[PDB]
Parts: structure tokens; C-alpha cells; sequence
């Protein structure tokens, strides 16, 4: 097919199914979401040039926004002003740091970039979206009703790559290590290291050194530093949390970026296997029965034992983390440690 095929085949498709979003509509097109997006060039997509430096920070130009990162079974959608942006002196790594868009971004993954001005009846819903290596989206952030819609033109205009084009280069995934058995990984070094950590930043550099996979490694820790839990838990803890005020962290990502909320979470809804968040700043929509396993994780610190409850995919991938709102040099909360503490393992 080509590219104009596709935008038609698209276009007939979700006159079919107005329902189907564009990363569902590419799945049955059986072209990735970045290809579909590409599509759109000329249309009503203009592509950018993948200029992280330039970008990112000009994003702040826009004011209030929302971002929206997820996984394949979970959404995070936060809204905010995009401030404040740091990009590294190498390009890879970018961070937004502020109490509302909280973002920790992987550059080297990102490959394409598109700023989209959607017909509406009656405006136009504009965003920036990025794709990666696949194809796959890694990370959109979309003007709302509180934007400077003048910021809009002139970024796009400034950040227009040269060759607009529409069909959008992609290579092939690239290596998997395959897993070590579980009986292959040295399980007395891990729990030695576990017990000295000094940063939960840190803990991706112990998986590494020992070979391991996350939910292996948590398999193999014991009891003390990591334990199971009933997948349905986790619904539970929101409500509980809900229900008491408790200021949280919550981080979504995938494997180029992540996205946090740290705050209280108020309104919260169930639509069939959807759980939901569903506050003023503040949207998360979580697949239930795309959890296959629930971890509630103790790791040593510097500012002491950290606590957490992370989520797993079939895939060994993570969906959802959840921690109690804590500042670099305070150690977690009690309410918090409590609340993680209080439902029962498997
Ligand atoms: C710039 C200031 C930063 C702040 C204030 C910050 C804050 C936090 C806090 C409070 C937590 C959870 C509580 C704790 O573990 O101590 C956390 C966890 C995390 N941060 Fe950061 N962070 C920062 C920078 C970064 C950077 C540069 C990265 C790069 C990836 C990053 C990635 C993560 C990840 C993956 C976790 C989850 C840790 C886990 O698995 O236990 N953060 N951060």
C-alpha cells in the first residue's frame, strides 16, 4: 500500500468505527501508529525534526497542556504547564520536573515527531506527537482549552523538518538478551546488593549486574524486600488511598519515557475492565485484567526503605508503579508505608 492508501483505508475505517483511536486503528490497518501519523503529512500533520533540545523546551510555549505517556494497558495523562525542561549536553536524556508535568524522557529511542492540527466541527485539536524506532508512540502531548494557541504556528513553522514526506523510516527491533533461569541467577549476590542499596536509582544498575529480570529478581529477593500480591489489589489501594487523602506517586511509561503524577487521587471510577482516575488535572485509565502479577518492593536507601507496589504485564514489562510522595532527603511517609503494608500477600 502507500501512504495515501493508507489514509483512505484509515479513514474508512473509522467511518466504520468512530470508536477506534488511531493506535487501535493501525493495528487492524496493520501498519504502526507512526506510519498511520505520517499518513497525515499534508494533510493536516506537519512532520518536525526530531530537535529534543529545541523542542522540548519550546513546548513551554504552548502553557497549560496536557501530556499523555502510557503502556499498553495503562494511561497516564497529566495536565500542566511544560516547565521545566533540562535535555543532557549529549542529547539522550531529557527531564520536566514541576509538581504537575513530571517526565523522565529516553531520548535515543525517539525517531519520528509530527505536529497535528485535527479538523474538529467546529475547531482544530492540535498535538505533538512522538513515535519510536517502531513506529510505536512514545509520548504526545496535546493543547487543551487553557493553551496559547498563538505559540502554536511559529513553533511549528521554526521546527518543520525539510523533507515533510509521509512514509517514515523504521528498523527492525533490536536485541533481546534471552532471560537466565531463575536457577542461573546468582541469588546471595542480588539479595547481598539489595540490601546495600543506596538510591532507588540505583536498583537498574543491580538488575543489570546480575542478569536478571525485574519480576525475576523480585522472585528471588524473599519475603522481606519483595512479596505478591492478588492482582485486584491494586484498584483496592487507589480506593483506600482515595479515601483518605494520601498523596501519592503514580509512574506510567513505556520504554522512552515516563510520566508521573505526585499528588492526592479523588474521583474514581470502574467502566467495565477499566479502572480510572479521574480528576481536574489529572486522568489515569488502568487495563485490570492486563495485570499479570502485583509486587508489593521494599528497596534500602540513603533516605531509608523505599516501598512500592509495581504491576506486571504477561511480558515481564511494567504497567503502573505506585509510591508514596516523598522528597529526595525525607523518607517515606508512615500513612503511606501503612497503606502498602496492609494488604495481604499471596
Ligand atoms: C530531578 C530530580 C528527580 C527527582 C526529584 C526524582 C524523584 C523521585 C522520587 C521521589 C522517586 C520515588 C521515591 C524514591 O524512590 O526515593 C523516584 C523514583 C524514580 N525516578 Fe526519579 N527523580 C528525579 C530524577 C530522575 C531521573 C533523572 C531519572 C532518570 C530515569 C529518574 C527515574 C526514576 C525511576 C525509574 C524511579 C522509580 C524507581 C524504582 O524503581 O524504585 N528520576 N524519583
Amino acid at each position: 500500500h502507500s501512504p495515501a492508501e493508507l489514509y483512505r483505508a484509515w479513514q474508512d475505517l473509522r467511518a466504520e468505527r468512530p470508536q477506534l483511536r488511531a493506535r487501535d486503528a493501525a493495528a487492524l490497518l496493520q501498519v504502526s501508529e507512526g506510519e498511520l501519523v505520517a499518513s497525515r503529512v499534508g494533510i493536516d500533520a506537519v512532520r518536525l525534526r526530531p530537535d529534543w533540545a529545541a523542542l522540548l523546551p519550546a513546548l513551554g510555549e504552548l502553557g497549560p497542556i496536557m501530556a499523555l505517556t502510557r503502556n499498553e494497558h495503562c494511561v497516564h495523562e497529566r495536565k500542566g504547564p511544560y516547565r521545566e525542561v533540562t535535555v543532557s549536553a549529549n542529547g539522550q536524556m531529557g527531564l520536566v520536573v514541576s509538581p504537575d508535568i513530571d517526565l523522565r524522557l529516553f531520548l535515543g529511542g525517539w525517531n519520528a515527531v509530527f505536529a497535528i492540527a485535527e479538523e474538529t466541527a467546529r475547531g482544530t485539536q492540535r498535538s505533538i506527537q512522538v513515535f519510536d524506532q517502531q513506529g510505536v508512540a512514545v509520548h504526545k502531548v496535546f493543547l487543551a482549552e487553557a493553551s496559547d494557541v498563538r505559540a502554536w504556528e511559529p513553533l511549528v513553522e521554526r521546527l518543520r523538518a525539510a523533507e515533510q514526506d509521509a512514509v517514515l523510516a523504521l528498523h527492525e527491533p533490536r536485541a533481546p538478551a534471552a532471560a537466565l533461569v531463575d536457577a542461573q541467577i546468582d541469588a546471595a549476590a542480588l539479595r547481598e546488593g539489595w540490601a546495600a542499596l543506596k538510591d532507588t536509582h540505583h536498583f537498574h544498575a543491580l538488575l543489570k549486574k546480575h542478569g536478571a529480570q525485574r519480576t525475576q529478581a523480585l522472585r528471588l529477593a524473599g519475603g522481606e524486600w519483595a512479596e505478591r500480591l492478588d492482582n485486584g489489589d491494586l484498584a483496592k489501594l487507589f480506593e483506600a488511598a482515595a479515601e483518605s487523602g494520601l498523596p501519592i506517586m503514580v509512574f506510567v511509561g513505556n520504554a522512552h519515557c515516563i510520566q508521573i503524577h505526585t499528588g492526592p487521587v479523588c474521583n474514581l471510577k470502574w467502566l467495565d475492565d477499566w479502572f480510572n482516575v479521574l480528576d481536574p488535572e489529572f486522568n489515569l485509565h488502568l487495563k485490570t485484567t492486563g495485570i499479570a502479577e502485583l509486587w508489593r518492593v521494599r528497596k534500602p536507601s540513603t533516605d531509608g526503605i523505599v516501598t512500592s507496589w509495581e504491576a506486571f504485564d504477561p511480558d515481564g514489562e511494567l504497567i503502573v508503579q505506585l509510591f508514596g510522595a516523598r522528597k529526595p532527603g525525607e523518607p517515606e511517609r508512615d500513612d503511606w508505608r501503612e497503606l502498602a503494608e496492609s494488604f495481604k500477600a499471596l
